[PDB]
């Protein structure tokens, strides 16, 4: 039960799967009537690019984030040009970016942002480097305090 | 929260992300040196010719489930052709899968299987249609009691 197992890292769980998909809203109900997923929130990332719908996966902590591009210069644009929707960055939860991201480089592993950008619900990201990790896109997530916000 | 939400779905979560990768032993150590994720399983399955490695990441109930080919007829092997390692499923742990089924095949949703397989360890799957999901591999995972793994 890893639930119940000591970490080795500063990874405290699966923050969310996101999926690129080319209509958000048809995309949401259709997961929502199918998967019982529940729309929780749903804004703009404009630092990325896109536009993000986060679903609750009841008896779960782990989000599913549908993305679509706002403009052709998102990440996502080229994603859904190349191969068309898809599974498209897993995010891991930390309990300590920047902690996590200093240990990642003593172990050569590239990051892409020199500072954390900000994710859903004013969380601090990064990500590790796609090419490091053989074109898997990981994305390290730091959900901010609630009094961080205000 | 929502791990204290009452479903309205057969889901009761995620069972694992699939990931396809070149070479299963060295992203196994990758991911357990950086990310501390650890490996709980490793096995083949012959009928969709992969052999397979099931990280648990501590804190959580999911699974990273590392693939590769074993035969280039597999799905994994024709998904590294094309555009190399990345992830390729996303697989929803039901109460009921059989349930779950019927339920999304009445819903105007296809199944691939019309009989449940095999899964990692006994689990018996399904997956959506992945045209049905706009291109999406959604795996549908129901554990097996252990008792019937050892029959």
């Amino acid at each position: 039960h890893a639930r119940h197992m000591l970490a080795t890292s500063l990874v405290t769980g699966l923050d969310h799967v996101g999926i690129a998909v080319a209509d958000l809203d048809v995309a949401i109900e259709w997961y929502h009537d199918h998967l019982g997923m529940i729309l929780v929130h749903e804004e703009i990332n404009d630092d990325q690019g896109i536009r993000e719908a986060l679903l609750a996966v009841p008896g779960s902590a782990a989000q599913i984030q549908l993305m679509a591009p706002l403009d052709e210069s998102s990440v996502i644009a080229k994603f859904l040009d190349k191969r068309g929707p898809g599974i498209q960055q897993l995010a891991c939860r930390v309990s300590d970016l920047d902690a996590m991201c200093r240990r990642l480089r003593s172990q050569g592993v590239r990051l892409v942002y020199e500072t954390a950008r900000r994710g859903t619900a004013n969380s601090r990201i990064n990500f590790i480097h796609p090419k490091d990790a053989g074109g898997v896109l990981i994305e390290l997530v730091e959900p901010a305090p609630k009094l961080a916000a205000a």
